[PDB]
């Protein structure tokens, strides 16, 4: 996957470069100059599905760029966000605030629209995280709601909005939106996966975020393992050993290998949202990074 | 100054109405049911310059109300996020969301020009305010822009949205847009004036943030004095005492009589701004509301 994999990087190459201008010349504030040093030392496959979208649909003017670069302006802004001191919370709204300026920079109402709405999941899901995090009542259902927000609508948004800028027809927009979509909730399974299998190991598990390996091991607890389940989550009391023992509950109930083929199975529905879409080697770089996205496991 | 200010009150009573009507059902969250609780919990003049400046320029339609509610959001918004817990910055991020949907549902890219620089200006100015406070280097040249930011950048959008979604002709708008900042300085000022003249005396000079009256008192301060000054601001030691030093300081210095002249003058330019638009009853209301912002000092 790698040869695959670098193709599209070299195809986008320089709109890539473009982008990474922009976000550059934005992050510099006029009056303030207390910024520079956080958003340089701060600054990818977001902006880079907007850039593709745009080419897909043969879009020859500037606009792509704007979009792209918003699209990283929104998801650094957001990471600032949940690393909450006072310092990223400023900084992650003048992100913001320069993301909503370049967008309407694009003279495209509908794609204010669409990131205007996803900028309202987002948040809608960080929110809803809260809750569910720590709280074994949470379903399947619940969590993919939880992965929209935090990782997919975004995607999908920034596929879509490069395909609307392009002018494309509304079949070709709403498999855009499709293909982002399942490919933001595989990218987002596959991390869950791999916070398990082979620093990194356990953090969801400490951190009593409810990944979908536990929520499909929870979901078989009997009254034993429930106990463990309410304890290391609810109520967040953990010693040694309940890190091996969490793993083993994982595996007894197939947690692992079943959520690796949701995975699975939401890349090949990004691949297979492309079907109607004419050909075109951008279509294929698409194709390639959603088995790409699944590689690692 | 009570029976004119209940006259623009009573006038804009139902579109009051009918904005607090919106941010009640758009701060409800489809899925999370954790935000409403704390929404209600926070909820004005900001609002009604918005709602004011269209009644102003004869706008008969429903996006005065979206601009007005946008306005409260940001608002709003801002304030959470200045408080920094983790509940805080997402929650304000939501409303900011909820803000930009609002505004794009207006159909005007000129309005969201408008409020998207607005809210890099506030942005920007928050982070100036870092920076600038606790640093006696600042002139009131460099007060003015963070008080722009921080204050009047908002009152000028929202008086200026007010006119361009009416259709109003260029000169009513920089009118609008004049009044607005001249007022949201003059509301700042009378703010810092009152942090000293009469739990709340003092506040700006604990916290160190440099104020009008300080950068004035300071702007004068010999050897000792800006020992005094280097001390409970820049190194932020202060002991029993300082207090009625800093006030002695001010007043031997003409500090709060000066300051009250600035606030004065600019509530007079919001009202010399008005000048050329016709004559007309929230042409009255806003004039009033100039006295009104400097009754208190
Ligand atoms: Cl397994
Ligand atoms: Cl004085």
């Amino acid at each position: 996957a790698q040869k695959p994999h670098d193709r599209m990087a070299a195809y986008l190459e320089s709109d890539m470069a473009a982008v990474s201008t922009l976000i550059r010349e934005r992050m510099a504030s006029k009056h303030a100059p207390r910024i520079p040093e956080v958003t340089a030392h701060l600054v990818r496959l977001r902006p880079m599905l907007t850039l593709a979208a745009a080419h897909l649909c043969g879009y020859d003017g500037p606009f792509h760029i704007n979009l792209a670069a918003t699209v990283e302006f929104i998801h650094t802004a957001t990471l600032l966000h949940d690393d909450v001191n006072k310092s990223s919370v400023l900084v992650g709204d003048y992100l913001f605030s320069r993301s909503f300026q370049l967008m309407v920079e694009t003279g495209s109402l509908r794609v204010l629209d669409i990131l205007a709405n996803a900028s309202a999941t987002i948040a809608e899901g960080e929110v809803l995280q809260l809750t569910a995090s720590q709280n074994l009542a949470t379903t399947e259902e619940v969590y993919l709601q939880v992965v929209r927000g935090k990782t997919a609508a975004l995607f999908s948004a920034a596929t879509e909005v490069g395909g609307v800028i392009a002018g494309a027809p509304d079949d070709h927009v709403a498999a855009l939106f499709e293909y982002g979509d399942a490919l933001g909730i595989a990218f987002q399974i596959v991390d869950d996966l791999l916070d398990f299998q082979g620093k990194n190991i356990g953090d969801d598990f400490r951190e009593r975020k409810l990944t979908m390996p536990l929520i499909k091991a929870v979901a078989k607890a009997d009254a034993e393992e429930r106990a463990f389940w309410v304890r290391t989550i609810e109520k967040g009391k953990q010693e040694e050993g309940d890190l091996q023992h969490a793993i083993a509950l994982l595996h007894k109930h197939a947690a692992l290998t079943d959520t690796s083929v949701v995975a699975r199975t939401q890349a090949a529905r990004a691949k297979a949202a492309l079907a109607p879409l004419p050909a075109h080697p951008v279509k294929d770089m698409l194709v390639d990074l959603a088995d790409y996205v699944v590689e690692r496991i």
